[PDB]
């Protein structure tokens, strides 16, 4: 505005649509919310009680440390703490991942159409993003090394699984891919979709944990079921780990979402239920599609990708018919060929009913 | 310095660059008795917010939204403000990240107190600025030193606490306003209102006097009077165009929303506000008494805490905090520089706390002559 302060960095002045927000945009309730991959399943019972049972203690800050957090976090994994940081969700890790390297004009490097976020970190930063298209419907493993190799890029991201097609890569071939990259050009590997992978898509922990250039994302947003909590941690060596120090609100976490993640971490039996509903809903939701005329893809994540088979007016079409006419929320991806597809979130019954009803109706309805 | 583990191309600045009550904990292998060194709120929030607590929990698998539409709704309506003046954060230390990194490249100089907040002193840095400060008068922030300061500088961030940490002091809303007027228009102020609930309601300017500078910025907190430290809710108070800056760099949807909820549930309730204040009030004035009961010197406060002088100097204030936490489980702070390291910090609690200390004070007194 005209009323901004007149002196912000050369940079600063230089520089999604939320659920909440389309619902004023449209003047009506989502009636179902399958556009953000929140899990609608929710977070175990054990963690519902544990953040009634922590409120009484919202008053105190979370322990900078997150000497609890850490060592329960370790003992599932089978590292050290030593290898993890914990910040606010993958995202706030990957804001501060991006302050850690990228100066003003540095290259760095991304799938084309990948996951915005970074994009956002990168540019606020001052980054110059350099991408690199999908290969057949997958982030282009040998592409984002030759990119980086160019440009001498001192960051590259990789999500595997990805968002948003749903699509992942065998361990190995990610682990060949990482070592392969030179050392002074760090590796982030987003896995929020670590619980709902196959096994073999993921770097056992040893692989990678030993390469100075590499940090690896989790969350507790997606299959865990607790995205407005915020809570997300990497691994890396030790060194990197402690980067992160340098640079973050010590006393940033939220208590109540500590012990929420905490209580969600002990809860696997909840997380293996919940895994196999996400994946019987990626089921439903392939199976709906197909009945429509689309073509789902296939997914390790807690969506699925549909293929609505001619442009991405069409898919754009119906992403907003699907909310204005049914208060069905889903979202696309933004670049092509990647936008020939809308992005689905799986989500219990009664929502997966509605979309059954739904899209059928509004496909029929835009021939 | 960094590690032969660490990345090798981290910036350059990031290779050159308290103690939490849990450590403490584990290192003394005991739980704290009295939680009184971190300026928490051992009061707790309002019964109405744990109430909105427990009823959030079910929705904790959404995201928050990530335009805080209600939210900021709820706090322009309760301060008599535009919406569009206002922007969230995670807390006030948050925010002042957020601040710093709109303002400041590599070199430039930032102005503030010697001793002062020492979070913001964490930012600065962090973000490759040069640190000026500048030394109290008498106990509170040095108003003409810190423009003085910033006029030779040219430094476009300065900043003041009104009430201030660790001191508890604060100035009449007259200087505060006269201060942030004389400041030249391209650097930025930074007024940390962290204890606006607790302070005299003449230390506190009225919003019409600043609000429409584009140079000004005021932070406040849910984390102190109203009990929601651990949820990390702060907002700010600037123009609009000051304001929308925010969204350039922060994670939009960065907010708790059982925090928001809780905020939301904590404005709400006022009536629960006005009854803890006058609590913080009534153990500060109990602070003071045990202090001067023991031989020392209270200061005046509009905080939730309150700084005493222990009368000798920094190694004898260092003896009293060790002690307390060693020999009793009772956590307090100090200041970190002279004169101010003079000085212990006691955050204020409620009866229980207030007593142990009571108990335990003079005994560490005694024990340390
Ligand atoms: C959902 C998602 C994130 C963000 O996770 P948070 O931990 O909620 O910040 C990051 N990366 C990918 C690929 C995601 O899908
Ligand atoms: C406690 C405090 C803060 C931090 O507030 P949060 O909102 O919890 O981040 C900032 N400034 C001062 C002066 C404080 O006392």
């Amino acid at each position: 505005s005209m009323s901004a302060f007149s002196r912000f960095t050369p940079l600063i002045q230089s520089l999604f649509v939320g659920p909440e927000a389309l619902e004023r945009q449209h003047g009506r309730k989502i009636a179902a919310r399958i556009g953000a991959n929140e899990s609608g399943f929710g977070p175990a019972p054990s963690v519902l009680l544990a953040i009634r049972q922590a409120a009484g203690d919202t008053w105190k800050y979370a322990d900078p440390e997150n000497h609890d957090l850490k060592q329960a976090l370790a003992r599932h994994l089978g590292t050290s703490p030593a290898n993890i940081a914990i910040g606010e969700g993958i995202d706030g890790l990957l804001g501060q991942i991006v302050r850690l390297v990228v100066e003003a004009g540095a290259p760095v490097v991304t799938s084309l159409g990948g996951y915005p976020t970074f994009n956002y970190h990168v540019a606020g930063h001052g980054g110059r993003l350099v991408t690199v298209p999908y290969a057949d419907d997958r982030e282009d493993l040998e592409g984002l090394l030759a990119a980086v190799g160019r440009e001498n890029a001192p960051l590259v991201y990789l999500a595997n699984p990805d968002n948003p097609m749903g699509s992942w890569w065998p361990a190995e071939r990610v682990v060949a891919f990482a070592q392969a990259l030179p050392e002074t050009t760090l590796l982030v590997l987003d896995e929020a979709y670590c619980e709902t992978a196959p096994r073999d898509a993921l770097p056992p922990i040893e692989s990678l944990i030993d390469k100075p250039n590499v940090i690896r994302a989790r969350t507790f947003s997606k299959a865990y079921g607790l995205a407005g909590a915020r809570i997300g941690y990497t691994l890396s060596t030790p060194g990197t780990a402690q980067a992160f120090d340098k640079i973050r609100n010590h006393f940033g976490m939220s208590r109540i979402g500590v012990a929420a993640a905490i209580a969600a971490l002990a809860d696997q039996d909840y997380l293996k239920e919940v895994t196999l509903k996400i994946a019987n809903s990626r089921q439903r939701i392939g199976r709906i599609a197909a009945d429509s005329g689309l073509a789902p893809l296939p997914s390790a994540t807690n969506f699925v990708a549909v293929d609505c088979g001619k442009d991405a007016s069409y898919a754009r079409a119906i992403v907003d018919r699907l909310m204005s006419d049914h208060g069905i929320f889903i979202r696309m991806p933004g670049v092509a060929p990647l936008n020939r597809c809308i992005r689905i979130s799986t989500a219990p019954d009664a929502e997966m009913d509605l979309l059954a009803a739904a899209l059928p109706e509004v496909i029929r309805s835009l021939a």
